[PDB]
């Protein structure tokens, strides 16, 4: 059962939408627990936002630096993401498309239950269109998995 | 370009996230000149929620009832956005999983240029889960076309 | 290398698009060594449409009833022709849309070197939208595989 | 309800497939009403044969140069397009799989309504094969949007 | 770094695969650290496939019956399975085929580093054809993830 | 219906799965009437783990080097191998993951009846993760096709 003041998944794209507030929001969610990570990517290559989240995620401790566990999970809530941005085939550059994204990475335990222990969110937002600024639209993706 | 009072799909998103106002945020949307959709629904079979939304859609006029054209574009911006909610396998009940979603449906020009006309955005979120309560988590979905 | 005359895929199209009213083609194409199977199917599950495919492909004696061999052939030349026809995930009913498809089978060597040896197509064409009439537009896909 | 005679995606094959006549069917067409576009592209890049299909449309008139409604139109004709000569995964060259393309894009109204405005199709012809001549064999998509 | 004693994949298939040892390959296993779990399933519904294996999962004890956390670790692991036996689309029967499965749920540490914790492997092997005994052949399907 | 004797997949996977120092198997399958290739690539490009397949399964003479209608029954072996090995997406490196496989090619009629003729099994194993050593996990796929 999601706790009703802990729902990852809304929490990060909430923190991912706001542009008033930017250290306010981060500071409260991290004082109620949460490992926040937020950072903004713009590229051709899915590999390089691939690379950047995983970067940002690590430096900012989100998710542990050793080990394969932690980054498996990040990877894998990466991948789960991207499908909401690339809708229908995980490519950019070579289907002629960037995108401009901001992305936001949370982690704790979005359950009732202590038992069910942490889970990690990546949200995206941000443009997807053509090589050309002007001619994009809109995109989005969330991605949750346990750790 | 994107006009960055009226982005259509940040704000189709912000709309389904804030449960505090209701009918404050459908009105101010809509003195906007934003056609507003708002509804529910919970089901294993994607077909109706695909039906749910083309049917609220309609009712509330964010789309023509008659012709094709528009439900078309209503139908792939669905599509686009169920993407982000099964992320691989458009598939719920025969992939033993069912989803508890709230969407919203926006129309008009999201665009500075005129020319630009009117676009649609169809955002979801809820859970996506087994058949018993508890046992899920947040699922987001978000597509955008042109009309 | 292909054959300018025997080119399969070209072929079977021309024959299931062509709507004349006196049967020309099928005969000609025999005469010329092709096997040719023809058929029509409307429906909601695509595994009707597999189905029908396959019968009228052994009905005609386009492929062996004995065996599973060409009965492999052909299924995945039906699969990789449905990925015209769906465009991404192969589901008709359960998102909520429809076909109304004719259906060509050619099998035969479309190559210059008899050592290729048979290869069989499977065409499709029809309309794809929602349940009700009108509502859609045109379909079309072609599977190749060897034999 | 699709008019007999206005057929987008049909008319586009036959363009696309017969030989014998390039200027006599193009004129006929034009004559109609219809905006029509053709050309050639050989490669083992996606986005190469994207940009050939755009680049040939905004010069032949078949779509605005201005603007991104109509270059949205077309991007997502031309995926769905993709898909049938793909088949399952939008690689030609990561999969070690090249085309040599004839293409097509008809725009126009295909309905008997007027009030269904214009539609876009893009039709694609060719092989698909390994990077080795011969080595191949036909592979069909063809794609179809409202703009 | 995979233990070269402990790969819970390889190990999961050798124990799928042999049929002279049945309770002398699950002792060994058991008796080495690992859960394991063994069943059979005929089916052309994926999420009766998906059913027995979570079934017999928390029967044996291989996962938790209690709580989200290990049945999310599970069904993702039993999807990434789910694809070397669909290879393409997650479908069967809508798709006219039909498998007979013979599966395996293997859970422990197969790193050199105990700060991995425990993963979980998701094997299947069988045939996959057409709803008639004969026509078919061979298929495989190996999933892993963390818990 | 199969032979309980000659399953060429699952002989094709015991037989890449030993890693035993005397060789064995591969003689006694070729004294049965198979016909067998082993090979080992690690990349971060599909395009060069399909390659590598293909020259070792021609230089071993499991398929013809010369004509197109084998090269096409192994790529296709192949591509249906890499889904169980991709999951989703059959990309490598363009999703920053890479392989380091191991790959079985088994070619022989594995029917009761001779009727059957020949068929072809390509499998896969080694692991799948991040560019650096360490960081991943294994991996399998079996792709059967009829020769
Ligand atoms: N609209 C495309 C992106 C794009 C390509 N060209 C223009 N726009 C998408 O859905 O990703
Ligand atoms: N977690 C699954 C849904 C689910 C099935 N069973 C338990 N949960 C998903 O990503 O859709
Ligand atoms: N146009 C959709 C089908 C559809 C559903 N409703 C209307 N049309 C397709 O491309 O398959
Ligand atoms: N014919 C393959 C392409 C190929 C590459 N090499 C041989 N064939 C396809 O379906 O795309
Ligand atoms: N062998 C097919 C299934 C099938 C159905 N009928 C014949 N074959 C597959 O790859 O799934
Ligand atoms: N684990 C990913 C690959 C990966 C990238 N980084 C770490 N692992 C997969 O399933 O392919
Ligand atoms: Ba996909
Ligand atoms: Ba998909
Ligand atoms: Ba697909
Ligand atoms: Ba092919
Ligand atoms: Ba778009
Ligand atoms: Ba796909
Ligand atoms: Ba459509
Ligand atoms: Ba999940
Ligand atoms: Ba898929
Ligand atoms: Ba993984
Ligand atoms: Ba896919
Ligand atoms: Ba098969």
């Amino acid at each position: 059962t999601l706790h009703k003041e802990r729902r990852i998944g809304r929490l990060s794209v909430l923190l991912l939408l706001n542009e008033a507030e930017e250290s306010t929001q981060v500071e409260e969610l991290e004082r109620d627990g949460w490992k926040v990570c937020l950072g903004k990517v713009g590229s051709m290559d899915a590999h390089k936002v691939i690379a950047a989240i995983e970067t940002a995620s690590k430096k900012s401790g989100v998710i542990q630096s050793e080990g394969y566990r932690e980054s498996h999970a990040l990877y894998h809530a990466t991948m789960e993401a991207l499908h909401g941005v690339t809708r229908g085939e995980m490519l950019l550059g070579s289907l002629l498309r960037t995108v401009g994204l901001r992305f936001a990475v949370l982690r704790g335990n979005p359950y009732e239950s202590e038992a069910e222990g942490d889970w990690i969110a990546v949200s995206l937002y941000g443009t997807i269109g053509a090589p050309i600024k002007g001619l994009e639209h809109e995109t989005f993706g969330v991605g949750i998995n346990h750790i």
